[PDB]
């Protein structure tokens, strides 16, 4: 057990996810467009903060993020304390 739950404000300052793909701004003209951004007051209260990092916009077993790859934001969880046993 490493990530006890998903972790809201539990240090999610990584613009780099598991597949080594760079995580970005939540409030980005791209994610803000998507389904999980700074826009919905709760997202932030659930784990976001208009950062540019893997956090909890849902309740993933470990902080995740979308990663714009050639105009293609794709979610890949972050290589944090997720306990990939």
């Amino acid at each position: 057990t490493c990530y006890e739950g998903n972790g809201h404000f539990y240090r999610g300052k990584a613009s780099t996810d598991t597949m080594g793909r760079p995580c970005l701004p939540w409030n980005s003209a791209t994610v803000l467009q998507q389904t999980y951004h700074a826009h919905r007051s709760d997202a932030l209260q659930l784990g976001l903060g208009k950062h540019n990092y893997c956090r909890n916009p849902d309740n993933r077993r470990r902080p995740w993020c979308y990663v714009q790859v050639g105009l293609k934001p794709l979610v890949q969880e972050c290589m944090v304390h997720d306990c990939a046993d």
